């Protein structure tokens, strides 16, 4: 439906800001984690303040109005978090709020309730304690995923929003840990290469060769609800492609992926990334809600609160076993092989709501 098709849009065009913050570099988010974040601080907004957020979420209210976008989240945060046979997964996101703000009650059951979030009344006069009390909600949350998401925190800060996913899940089809290269060349610039492993088996993967957009696009499945795509760019297409990415482009691809018998070869990597998100969500429309003249009054009674900081990190495995800890000891040349060998664009999705779980590009999947 339409709100998978209004969050893809946002994922791409939050992509773009981060490409011109930082050019030429790894990124990595949830964009629904991302998105639901700001709804749900929206629900605790009144009048501007709470408008803004849902515009620059990429809603019109003319369109639709703000009830129905808050009951359109109520059932994507619902359906994701719902415990599936083979699958771990879990969006969430809290508060924490100075002490001497006393968050209503209200507030405080709808956002547990209705969108999985935690609200915590922290002292923030003393910003190392507070970091080690968020960090470890996070750490608690990721298991162990997720470590020390807030390095910076200024002694101003009076509230601050933390988004976050737990992701596990195995490969539709595990590869073969012995079938692995130790050493395998990889591009990064057309004047630089570096050594990532590269895990080798060859299966039936959905594929396609973009001839409007100059990219090979392939489909690796988990085995339950979850899928990453690889899109790897012909050379110096990068940026276009970066360009083309909307939801237009995936319903496109949807339609043409075909199924085949295909020497696959995909690096061993981690990536992680972690965002102070203010700058970019500023730029891109959500004003008030930093600003002097927040309006919060469905969130508190008492005056002074706003929007200090808003922090995310995205940490994602790709391994032979699926998302998890490797630590795994030691034919023919007619197939058609797909070799992700270059820097190249990634994304998880959920198949059930549409959702893009993980976005990102790789530029050097060595850290
Ligand atoms: N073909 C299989 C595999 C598949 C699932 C998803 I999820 C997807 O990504 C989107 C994202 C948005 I936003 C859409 O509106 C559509 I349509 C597809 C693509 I590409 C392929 C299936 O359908 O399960």
């Amino acid at each position: 439906y339409k709100m998978s098709s209004i969050n893809a849009d946002f994922a791409f065009n939050l992509y773009r800001r981060f490409t011109v913050e930082t050019p030429d570099k790894n990124i990595f988010f949830s964009p629904v984690s991302i998105s639901a974040a700001l709804v749900m601080l929206s629900f605790g907004a009144c009048c501007s303040t709470q408008t803004e957020i849902v515009e620059t979420l990429g809603f019109n209210l003319t369109d639709t109005p703000m009830v129905e976008i808050q009951h359109g989240f109520q059932h994507l945060i619902c359906s994701l978090n719902f415990p599936k046979k083979e699958l771990e997964l879990q969006i969430g996101n809290a508060l924490f709020i100075g002490k001497h703000l006393k968050p209503l009650a209200k507030f405080l059951n709808d956002v547990k309730t209705l969108y999985e979030t935690e609200v915590f009344s922290t002292d923030f006069s003393n910003i190392s304690a507070a970091k080690q009390e968020i960090n470890s909600h996070v750490e608690m949350q990721t298991k162990g995923k997720v470590v020390g998401l807030i390095q910076d925190l200024k002694p101003n800060t009076i509230m601050v929003l933390v988004n976050y996913i737990h992701f596990k899940a195995q490969w539709a089809n595990p590869f073969d840990p012995s079938k692995t290269e130790d050493s395998s060349s990889f591009l990064i610039d057309k004047t630089t290469t570096v050594q990532v492993p590269m895990m080798h088996q060859m299966e039936q993967y959905y594929h396609l060769v973009d001839m409007e957009l100059n990219c090979t696009v392939l489909q690796m499945d988990y085995s339950k609800n979850a899928l990453a795509l690889f899109v790897l760019p012909k050379e110096g297409q990068m940026e276009s492609v970066e360009a083309a990415m909307s939801s237009k482009t995936l319903k496109k691809w949807n339609r043409l992926l075909q199924k085949g018998w295909v020497d696959l070869f995909v690096p061993k990597f981690s990536i992680s990334a972690t965002y102070d998100l203010g700058a970019t969500l500023l730029k891109m429309g959500i004003q008030h809600a930093y600003s002097e003249n927040a309006d919060f009054s469905g969130l508190t009674e008492d005056n002074g609160l706003k929007l200090s900081n808003a922090a995310h990190k995205a940490v994602l495995h790709i391994g032979e076993k699926g998302t998890e800890a490797a630590a795994v000891p030691e034919n023919t040349f007619l197939h058609p092989i797909i070799q992700i060998d270059r820097s190249f664009m990634l994304l998880i999705l959920e198949r059930s709501t549409r959702s893009i779980l993980f976005l990102g590009k790789v530029v050097n999947p060595t850290e």
